[PDB]
C-alpha cells in the first residue's frame, strides 16, 4: 500500500530559470496536502514559491517569477511513513540539489517569424523559423524547455494521433528540443528552410534551420524559457507538463490541494 516519490530535476544539475520543482508519485495522491506538507524547499538567495498540481500523481513548485540566475535549490520530500491518505504510506524520503543557471529565454515572434535567443537579455541568435500552420498552430505562451533529442521519428502516433490520419504525421527530425508534453519541438527542418522566416507549415513544431537546431540543441538546456507571441493560435494549457508558467501566480499560488 506504498507509494514512493521522484524529484526533479535531478541531482546537481543546473537548469534555466524557468525550471520548476517537481515530485511525481507512482500512485494516485489521495491526501495532497498531505504530500505538500512532506516536502521541503530551501531556496538561497530566499524566494516565495508554491505548490500546485498538474494531476492526481505530479506536483510542482516554483516561484512566481522565473528564478534568479545563480539561485540554488535543496528539495527534500520527506515522506517515510507519511499517510498520504486511504492507508497509502510514503515507502522512503528522496533529496535533490541544485543550481539555477543563466537567463536564457527565446522569443518565437510569429508577426516577424524570428526565434530570437536571448542571454541575459542580450540577443545571441537569431533564427528565422516556420511554425505551425493556421489550421492547427503553435499555441502561443510560456514554455518551459524539457529533453533534447540528436535524432526521432516524430510520429503522431505517439500521441493518439493515427499517421494517416488528417493530422498525423511521421518524420525522421534532428536535433529535436522539446518543449511542451503535446509534442511541440523546436528541431531541424531542412525541407521548410524556404518557408521560415515567410510561412507557417508545421503541426505546432518550431521549424529551424539545420545549423540553428543544432545550435539550440547545444546551447539551450531543460528550464530555459521560449515565449511564443502573436500567433493565431490559443495559450498552452497550464497544465500541459511543460506550461506551469502560463497559470497566474494568484491561481497557482492559491493551489489546489483540495480539487
Amino acid at each position: 500500500h506504498l507509494t514512493m516519490p521522484y524529484v526533479m530535476p535531478g541531482d546537481g544539475e543546473v537548469v534555466g530559470v524557468g525550471e520548476p520543482v517537481a515530485i511525481r508519485f507512482d500512485e494516485n495522491i489521495a491526501d495532497r496536502g498531505a504530500a505538500e506538507k512532506a516536502i521541503k524547499i530551501t531556496t538561497n538567495p530566499p524566494v516565495e514559491g508554491a505548490f500546485y498540481w498538474l494531476n492526481n500523481r505530479e506536483v510542482r513548485w516554483r516561484p512566481e517569477h522565473f528564478w534568479k540566475p545563480g539561485t540554488a535549490v535543496d528539495v527534500a520530500v520527506n515522506t517515510y511513513g507519511v499517510d498520504l491518505g486511504e492507508g497509502m504510506f510514503g515507502e522512503d524520503n528522496v533529496q535533490t540539489h541544485f543550481t539555477i543557471g543563466d537567463e536564457v529565454i527565446a522569443t518565437a515572434d510569429d508577426n516577424t517569424k524570428i526565434l530570437t535567443v536571448r542571454v541575459n537579455g542580450e540577443v545571441v541568435k537569431s533564427m528565422p523559423t516556420s511554425m505551425g500552420k493556421d489550421s492547427t498552430p503553435t499555441a502561443n505562451g510560456i514554455y518551459i524547455v524539457g529533453s533534447r533529442y540528436k535524432h526521432i521519428i516524430m510520429d503522431s502516433s505517439t500521441y493518439g494521433v493515427p499517421v494517416n490520419s488528417p493530422n498525423g504525421y511521421r518524420t525522421d527530425v534532428d536535433w529535436a528540443t522539446q518543449i511542451s508534453y503535446s509534442g511541440v519541438f523546436v528541431h531541424s527542418a531542412p525541407w521548410s528552410v524556404g518557408a521560415q522566416g515567410h510561412t507557417n507549415t508545421s503541426h505546432g513544431c518550431l521549424n529551424v534551420s539545420p545549423s540553428n537546431a543544432q545550435w539550440f540543441y547545444d546551447h539551450v538546456k531543460r528550464g530555459d524559457i521560449v515565449e511564443v507571441v502573436n500567433t493565431v493560435g490559443g495559450t498552452l494549457p497550464g497544465i500541459d507538463g511543460l506550461g506551469d508558467w502560463n497559470i497566474p501566480w494568484d491561481q497557482w499560488r492559491a493551489g489546489n490541494a483540495k480539487a
